[PDB]
């Protein structure tokens, strides 16, 4: 019952990436999509799926008025944390893959000088 | 004359960050913010315009039925080098802190099948 989570800061721009671990290594097929789970891009820290919407949580919360957040999640479990931290909702989940996935950004705001 | 190129994917995300070398570790203020340009974020092989425009060139192609290829540019060299890559027009490149900046987000291609 583990999920990895991989947060990497380049920039601008925060990417928090989960996948359910049991997905790494998988090839996956579904409406004209091959997608293949590999190392260098779903590889993370493998944590407990309350662990995980914590720290995601807690990225955002830090991240969210410096930089851009991308937030990636594939598989069912992966996408239940994000919908426990909050960022979406059970019904904004895609799917990919036959997979559950989602995709979002959170974009940031020009700021406000006497803000 | 040398911009930093620091290239990272994670999840269904690919990061091109290019920085000018002589802005890493400066402060920049715009509007009330601090923007830090700091190690961590902005820190990747440093090399010559020409070659960071080829390998921005080759990274774009590379992913473009595959991720997302996100490119965040800092600087006066390192925005030219987008522009030297063809990604974006010399009128669309924004600034941040008196500095240019660029934000671009290159979706990949929708599927289609050959022969």
């Amino acid at each position: 019952a583990r999920v990895l989570l991989n947060i990497h800061g380049t920039g601008d721009t925060v990417v928090l990436a989960l996948c359910d671990e049991d997905l790494l290594g998988v090839e996956l097929k579904y409406k004209g999509r091959t997608l293949h789970i590999s190392e260098p891009f779903y590889s993370g820290k493998s944590m407990e799926p309350d662990r995980a919407a914590k720290k995601i949580r807690e990225a955002v919360q830090e991240y969210e008025d410096e930089k851009t957040v991308a937030i990636n999640a594939l598989g069912e479990l992966a996408c239940s944390v994000v919908v426990d931290a909050g960022l979406a909702r059970e019904d904004e989940i895609g799917e990919l893959g036959g997979v559950p996935h989602v995709q979002m950004y959170i974009l940031p705001r020009e700021p406000f000088l006497e803000g």
